[PDB]
């Protein structure tokens, strides 16, 4: 059996973190995406894994994943559709989009050994973003609908697909379209008129990484459900621990440290003296937390230090980064109310009314940096001592006020 992951979209919405890396690789506590998946796949006998990616990225993959084929969709074609008519299979194909975290690969092992073509859908409460998935009275699929903004139903695609070689003759009598694009629910809505498409309804946990927000919903959910308490690193006296906390190898934590559970602290992490870790740290790799730092409902990635006088709640830090001491970030807007973020042009509320700030690859703040809610900076910017970052940030850009 055969599988393709779709990781050819464009990552806009998650911007600044995609500046520096492809969406696939997004750390959900030490691993990436992509690695939760090729994990599931293969857990359930698939080991023939090709990765359809841009080819500004075939590099970075080609780089990461060694066992696994990596083959760029054609330049001037867009879309999910696009990407597939990389894919080369006959007989059948897992198909998977790259940007989705699930809990379990339970349903992709029992959809692979299904003859019809089958889709899984799963139950949001926003479904209008999101293909809605109508059945018809044998609970097959009808049709999928494209963000109808109404809602027919809970049920919507979520982008876990076994299909025949059929999607091709299909694929091939698409008129795309609306968004400048290729689609594959089109073709699925052709072939579904011919044939039987099984739909199956996942249970466990689902979430696709759209906006910068999910990194931390799905690290939360990871770190509840994941791990579990243990330590591999070397603690101090004089540490305070309560409740779920892993410390990864080589990781160290000094005297006067205080941590209150769930924490995920990454291997080679260095800790202290007298830091604050606070419910839903998470620190991916080799992070350094100093003194008078507190964290918060955060995600810290690769090789990030946050080393003086600093406050980090509920915001995404992305690799490398390193905070000049007194730099603060504000999760709570003088009003109150939910934070918005500036969203591929649009100001869209994250649903949150505690949002920090979304900090690209090696970034640099100078001293005393003041950041409000719901900042975006761009990966490579310069933050000028004292300065006040009151708008988003362009990617290498300085920044003084
Ligand atoms: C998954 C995938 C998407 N796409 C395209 C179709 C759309 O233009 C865009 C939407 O996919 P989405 O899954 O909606 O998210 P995204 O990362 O791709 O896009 P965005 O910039 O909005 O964050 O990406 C591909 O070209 N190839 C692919 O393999």
């Amino acid at each position: 059996m055969k599988a393709f992951i779709l990781a050819a979209g464009s990552g806009e919405r998650l911007e600044p973190i995609t500046h520096t890396r492809p969406k696939a690789f997004v750390p959900i506590l030490s691993k990436p995406l992509i690695e939760y998946q090729i994990e599931y796949l293969r857990k359930c006998g698939i080991r023939d894994i090709t990765v359809i990616v841009s080819s500004k990225n075939k590099e970075y993959f080609e780089k990461k994943l060694k066992e696994i084929s990596i083959v760029t969709q054609k330049d001037d074609i867009k879309g999910t559709g696009a990407a597939i008519l990389s894919a080369k299979f006959n007989d059948e194909a897992l198909i998977i989009y790259g940007d989705l975290f699930f809990s379990n690969e339970k349903e992709i092992c029992n959809i692979i050994t299904l003859k019809e073509n089958a889709i899984i859908g799963v139950k949001v409460s926003n479904p209008k973003d999101y293909g809605v998935l109508v059945l018809d009275n044998q609970n097959n699929l009808s049709k999928i609908i494209e963000k109808p903004e109404i809602p027919p139903s809970n049920l919507i695609n979520a982008g876990i697909y076994k299909l025949n070689s059929d999607i091709f003759t299909y694929l091939d009598k698409i008129s795309i379209s609306e968004r400048g694009e290729l689609e594959l629910t089109d073709a699925i809505n052709l072939m579904a008129k011919d044939h039987r498409v099984k739909v199956i309804e996942y249970e466990g946990y689902w979430m696709d990484i759209g906006k910068p927000w999910n990194i931390i919903d799905v690290n939360k959910w990871a770190l509840d459900n994941l791990v579990f308490s243990q330590n591999l690193g070397n603690v101090e006296d004089n540490v305070k621990i309560k409740g779920k906390v892993i410390i990864e190898e080589d990781a160290e934590i000094k005297s006067g440290t205080y941590i209150e559970g769930p924490v995920y602290i990454g291997k080679g992490s260095e800790i202290g003296p007298n830091s604050y870790l606070r419910p839903y740290t998470i620190l991916v790799e080799k992070n350094k937390i100093g003194a008078s730092v507190e964290v918060k409902e955060s995600v810290i990635m690769e090789g990030s230090k946050i080393p003086h006088l600093s406050y980090v709640g509920d915001s995404v830090i992305a690799e490398d980064v390193n905070f000049g001491a007194g730099t603060l970030i504000a999760n709570l807007r003088f009003d109150e109310k939910e934070v918005k973020v500036n969203v591929k042009g649009k100001r869209i509320s994250s649903g949150r009314r505690k949002l920090g700030a979304f900090i690209g690859g090696h970034v640099r703040t100078g001293i005393n940096v003041t950041i409000l809610p719901g900042v975006k900076i761009g990966a490579y910017a310069r933050i000028y001592p004292g300065a006040v970052v009151n708008r988003d940030v362009g990617y290498g850009e300085f920044f003084k006020v």
